[PDB]
């Protein structure tokens, strides 16, 4: 974990992140037992008849939090690795992770919890600005190697 | 690869697993030729006409099977990259991988097969474990060395 | 980046990769913004009115262009940066990289444009290929060092 000054603070941004998506498929799961909406047959018909197999609003906002999460986290966990050898700076390295880490955890808030436009679309953007500074900084520093 | 013990059975799991979901990606596409279910209207168009560009629920159930292995093998190629360089048990790692790669197999298995409730929620929280149990470690590692 | 010599290739054909998933995920907030098609209620009601809460086909089009790449981009991400650290023939690791990196793009281009079928699955199996080629040359060298 000492293999670089950034590293401890990558991985601890990362690994709270992986967590936070798992929040968010055990709050799925919880949201399709209370409203009773499930995607295959065999889970409603141990849960009360064919009927529950059905789309509910509340499920479907949840789907959507894990995916924009898997659109914008995953890429951060491969970026931010990447980024953590290339020698930057520790402090701003720290803020690189930290804006990612606030703007998600914020994102995820604001979309289960239907916060007014346009809050969410303002921590997406926020968390993306260190995931774009960090791939400009991986590009460089690849394509001078090559 | 022997940078770690634990790494040659990490990278052996976790490629088998990538290979899983290439194979999920397969089978949906097969399902779509032969249910004649297509989401573009320029594949419809080549295979039959206009009204083939429509939903099936074979192919929908596949898409969710692919879905739910992103939402958790992807974390784990993350997890399990990063705990391989944690100096854990080699024993206890190979216990965690396999339990894994277990799971997840039997989950696509339980899923495309449409086995009866709860047999893939279980496969999925069997799978789980580990993964909740690697970034745990990940964490106390991280934080030790801020 | 030179811890092996395949490395900056695979960092720099990657991190493009990254960023053209950015820009897939830039497209589809346009798309949403020019159709007014948007996937939530407080979205809809700052930009029109509720009725502006619906699916759309190009914003739907933009959605499997991003999860196909999810799909396929991130098993890359992990395959690529394993492989770059198996010794591999540097011409021979760039002409995989390339080959993923011109394919997956012109993926993007085919499913985006609404190319005439096959171009797009021609485009996805080019892709594919040093996918399965490097997830192979993992295996056999993760088992012998098991
Ligand atoms: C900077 C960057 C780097 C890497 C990847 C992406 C990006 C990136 C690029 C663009 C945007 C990006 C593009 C449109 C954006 C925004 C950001 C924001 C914050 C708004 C809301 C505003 C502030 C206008 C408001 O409502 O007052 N719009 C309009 C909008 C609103 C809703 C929907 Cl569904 C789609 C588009 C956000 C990003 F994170
Ligand atoms: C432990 C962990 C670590 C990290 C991330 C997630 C989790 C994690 C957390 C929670 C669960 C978790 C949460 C609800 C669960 C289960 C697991 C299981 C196995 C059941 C079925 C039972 C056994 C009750 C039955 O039917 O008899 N329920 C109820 C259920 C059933 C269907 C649907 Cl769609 C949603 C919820 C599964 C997990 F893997
Ligand atoms: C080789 C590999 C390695 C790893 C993972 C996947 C794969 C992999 C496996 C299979 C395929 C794979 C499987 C069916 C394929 C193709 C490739 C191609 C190119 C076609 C179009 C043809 C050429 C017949 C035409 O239309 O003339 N079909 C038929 C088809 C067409 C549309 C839809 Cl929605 C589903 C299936 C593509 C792949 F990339
Ligand atoms: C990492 C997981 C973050 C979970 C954030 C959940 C925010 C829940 O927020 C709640 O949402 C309800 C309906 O959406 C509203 O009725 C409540 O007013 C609100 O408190
Ligand atoms: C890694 C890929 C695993 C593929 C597992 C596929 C299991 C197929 O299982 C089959 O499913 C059919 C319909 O779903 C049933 O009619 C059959 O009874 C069953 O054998
Ligand atoms: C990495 C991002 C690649 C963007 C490729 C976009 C290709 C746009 O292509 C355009 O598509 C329109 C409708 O789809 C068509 O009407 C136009 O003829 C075509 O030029
Ligand atoms: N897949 C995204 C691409 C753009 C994006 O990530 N937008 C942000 C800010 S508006 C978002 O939170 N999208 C909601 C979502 O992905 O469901 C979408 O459909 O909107
Ligand atoms: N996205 C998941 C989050 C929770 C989850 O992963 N549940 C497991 C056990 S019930 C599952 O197999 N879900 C089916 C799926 O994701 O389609 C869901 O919608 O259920
Ligand atoms: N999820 C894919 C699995 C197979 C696949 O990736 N197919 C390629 C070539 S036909 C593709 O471009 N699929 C379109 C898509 O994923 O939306 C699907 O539903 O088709
Ligand atoms: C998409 C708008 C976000 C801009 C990211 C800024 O990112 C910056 O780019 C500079 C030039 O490449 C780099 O010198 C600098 O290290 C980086 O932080
Ligand atoms: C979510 C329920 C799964 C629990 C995972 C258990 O994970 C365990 O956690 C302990 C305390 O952090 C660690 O000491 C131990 O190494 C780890 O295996
Ligand atoms: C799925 C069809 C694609 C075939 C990929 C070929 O991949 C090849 O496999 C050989 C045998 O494992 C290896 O010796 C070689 O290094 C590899 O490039």
């Amino acid at each position: 974990v000492m293999s670089s000054p950034a590293l401890p603070a990558f991985l601890l941004c990362s690994t709270l992140l992986v967590i936070k998506m798992y929040v968010v498929a055990i709050i799925t799961g919880q949201v399709r037992l209370r409203k009773k909406a499930f995607a295959n047959p065999e889970d409603a018909l141990r849960h009360g008849g064919p009927q529950y197999c059905r789309s509910d609003p509340d499920v479907e906002r949840c789907l959507r939090a894990h995916r924009n999460d898997m659109e914008t986290i995953y890429p951060f966990l491969f970026l931010g690795f990447v980024y953590s050898f290339l020698g930057p700076n520790p402090f701003v390295a720290w803020m690189h992770f930290l804006v990612f880490l606030v703007g998600r955890v914020a994102h995820t808030v604001a979309y289960l919890g239907k916060l007014r436009a346009p809050i969410r679309s303002v921590t997406y953007t926020l968390a993306q600005l260190p995931c774009a500074s960090m791939a400009l900084q991986i590009l460089w520093e690849a394509a001078r190697h090559l």
